[PDB]
RNA sequence: GGCGCGUUAACAAAGCGGUUAUGUAGCGGAUUGCAAAUCCGUCUAGUCCGGUUCGACUCCGGAACGCGCCUCCA
């Protein structure tokens, strides 16, 4: 007769991203094994238990994201692990979309890789505020001088993307000695073993660097969705990450976004982690029951939100950056009728490039303005940030400055 | 969420890194006494957006839509 998320301890939203098998996986079962040891609370997560599709089984990677919950003495959380790999960036952005803060694994063997860069510019176009890096696998590097050289290059590519690289928290450590430690002997405090002390240096560096975020529960509710779940006996249920106003159950919202329709619905349900919520607040990672919604009559990328506070747009202007040559983007300029994907938040849409009168080509590394039009509206706000990926590859960040409707 | 499959002109159906495959009706037009048979003409050719190239329907990327199969239970 359920479970109910008492609010002990302030909630911030975590997750880890950086390159393909630089450890985010074995370093988040690390996580809840550690913090198991000392908080009770804590279901424990193994490495199976995050990749359990049979995708990710065989191919021996994390395709989708997987969330997990765990807490420290200070903050509970809620842990979205992100994919490595070039080719599923698209899910690695919709994980980015509920950080508070994330943690950027960087294998102490190789250094920063392209998904490095890759995640710290798409994560911060996608309201990711604050980082905080792991040097993992140092277990596997004999040179001392070689991991402080793998420290002083990961600064310099957070201060790249304006990113307080400098005073960003770098704590090295190893997520396999410190995983293996945990299953031997789970009982395991902090003092005990180096390796799950490193662990513990990690748990501190989140709980003291990035910030329990400013609520703005007095700002008209908005809800991206993240999930659509069909759940039995009870009905269609969405999941995300709440950015501002709150949510008590009878509440009436809006499905924006994907869709010439602008769906009413009422809230039956609203859980945070498989746990009833009295009322569902910002930076909550919830699960809202929706009335009447059928489980394709909403979908990621669309957005709950008070009845009237959003009106969906297509056309906009933006300052946007084109990334260059040696930034993973284009090596080659564009012009008028580009038809790239564009990224708010969880949402992926395709859209048309506007060049101005007065402007025939763009070129890589340019900092220009445009107009674009989605061929699908979405919640959108003037400064609302976004990224522009094609062939695989990122090609912009840019920022919304006027709505033209 | 993932993987696969389908997209050439009004429709049908090919080959190919470059100098015109091709078929078939709907319409138009010569023509017929009027038709018919037969020719002349017609119609978004490579769904769309990028890359390689002197050159792309053809090669490599992405995207849209459609359809299947796993995954997807706050
Ligand atoms: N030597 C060593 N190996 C490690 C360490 N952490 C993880 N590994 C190993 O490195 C490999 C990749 O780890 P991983 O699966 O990524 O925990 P990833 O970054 O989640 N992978 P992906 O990017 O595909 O999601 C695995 O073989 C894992 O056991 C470490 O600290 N030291
Ligand atoms: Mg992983
Ligand atoms: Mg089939
Ligand atoms: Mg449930």
């Amino acid at each position: 007769a359920k479970g109910e998320f008492i609010r002990t301890k302030p909630h911030v939203n975590v997750g880890t991203i950086g390159h393909v098998d630089h450890g985010k996986t074995t370093l988040t079962a690390a996580l809840t094994y550690v913090a198991a040891a000392e908080n009770p609370n804590v279901e424990v997560k193994d490495y199976g238990d995050i990749d359990k599709a049979p995708e990710e089984r065989a191919r021996g990677i994390t395709i989708n994201t997987a969330h997990v919950e765990y807490e420290t003495a200070k903050r509970h959380y809620s842990h979205v692990d992100c994919p490595g790999h070039a080719d599923y960036i698209k899910n690695m952005i919709t994980g980015a979309a509920q950080m508070d803060g994330a943690i950027l694994v960087v294998s102490a063997a190789d250094g920063p890789m392209p998904q490095t860069r890759e995640h710290i510019l798409l994560a911060r176009q996608v309201g990711v505020p604050y980082i905080v890096v792991f040097m993992n696998k140092v277990d596997m590097v004999d040179d001392p001088e070689l991991l402080d050289l793998v420290e002083m290059e990961v600064r310099d590519l957070l201060n790249q993307y304006e990113f307080p690289g400098d005073e960003v928290p770098v704590i090295r450590g190893s997520a396999l000695l410190a995983l293996e430690e945990m299953h031997k002997n789970p009982k395991t405090k902090r003092g005990e073993n180096e390796w799950v002390d490193k662990i513990w240096e990690l748990l501190d560096a989140i709980d003291e660097y990035i910030p329990t975020p400013v609520r703005d529960v007095d700002k008209p509710f908005l809800m991206p969705v993240e999930d659509v779940f069909t759940i039995t006996g009870r009905g269609t249920v969405a999941t995300g990450r709440i950015e501002r106003g709150k949510v008590k159950v009878g509440d009436e919202v809006e499905i924006v976004g994907l869709a010439p329709e602008t769906r009413k619905t009422v809230v039956t349900g609203v859980e945070m982690h498989r746990k009833t919520l009295q009322e569902g607040i910002a930076g909550d990672n919830v699960g809202l029951l929706l009335r009447g919604v059928s489980r394709e009559e909403v979908e990621r990328g669309q957005v709950l939100a008070k009845p009237g506070s959003i009106t969906p747009h297509t056309k906009f202007e933006a300052s946007v950056y084109i990334l260059k040559k040696e930034e993973g983007g284009r090596h080659t300029g564009f012009f008028t009728g580009y038809r790239p994907q564009f990224y708010f938040r969880t949402t992926d849409v395709t859209g048309v490039v506007r060049l101005p009168q007065g402007v025939e080509m763009v070129m890589p590394g340019d900092n220009v303005t445009f107009t674009v039009e989605l061929i699908k509206p979405v919640a959108l706000e003037e400064g609302l940030r976004f990224a522009i990926r094609e062939g695989g590859r990122t090609v912009g960040a840019g920022v919304v400055t006027k709505i033209l409707e």
